[PDB]
């Protein structure tokens, strides 16, 4: 049972701008997704200080980067707080509406796309390199969900039947044909070292067989 939703007009406009603007410095997408993962990990860590049972779904707090050349995907996995169905359909888009407006105003004033994370909408930088994004997520208070969008104004949400995750979020970037450099070990290592060297959680870059 797949539900299809329309993006708000302003968010659809932001994704079209990201997909269509000429902008060579695409590698910042990885910093933005790792930053998101680190915030989600901060949130479950802090909540667990006053309710230890929130880690019954997994004590390890980490981030894994998994490239797969056969599927042409880069997966960013974290064991953070995860996202509820209401987050996926309502709450994140409500926050993202005001952040997008602020970001668009900044861009017209002279800013560049690399500053997107200062406006809370860094997730959408995934579409610098991905033709489709799939998000699998599990919050302690809800079921496991799959969110998916190839832009074009709509996204889907369904209950996910795959491998149970325990808790956290998996972002699967289905890369554009000319962006396969982000599947190479040496390239991912360079980007993490350059932009994410002080993240307070272990980042494991998986290697391919
Ligand atoms: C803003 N947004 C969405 O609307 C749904 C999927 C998602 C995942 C992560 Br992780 C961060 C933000 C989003």
């Amino acid at each position: 049972e797949v539900e299809t939703f329309a993006f708000q007009a302003e968010i659809a406009q932001l994704m079209s701008l990201i997909i269509n603007t000429f902008y060579s410095n695409k590698e910042i997408f990885l910093r933005e997704l790792i930053s998101n993962s680190s915030d989600a990990l901060d949130k479950i860590r802090y909540e667990s200080l006053t309710d230890p049972s929130k880690l019954d779904s997994g004590k390890e707090l980490h981030i894994n980067l998994i490239p797969n050349k056969q599927d042409r995907t880069l997966t960013i996995v974290d064991t953070g707080i995860g996202m509820t169905k209401a987050d996926l359909i309502n709450n994140l888009g409500t926050i993202a509406k005001s952040g997008t407006k602020a970001f668009m105003e900044a861009l017209q004033a002279g800013a560049d796309i690399s500053m997107i994370g200062q406006f809370g909408v860094g997730f959408y930088s995934a579409y610098l390199v991905a033709e489709k994004v799939t998000v699998i997520t599990k919050h302690n208070d809800d079921e496991q969900y799959a969110w998916e969008s190839s832009a074009g104004g709509s996204f889907t949400v369904r209950t996910d039947t795959g491998e149970p995750m325990g808790r956290g979020t998996k972002v699967i970037l289905h890369l554009k044909e000319d962006q396969t450099e982000y599947l190479e070990e040496r390239r991912i290592k360079e980007i993490v070292k350059k932009h994410s060297q002080f993240i307070g959680y272990p980042i494991t870059l998986f290697v391919e067989k």
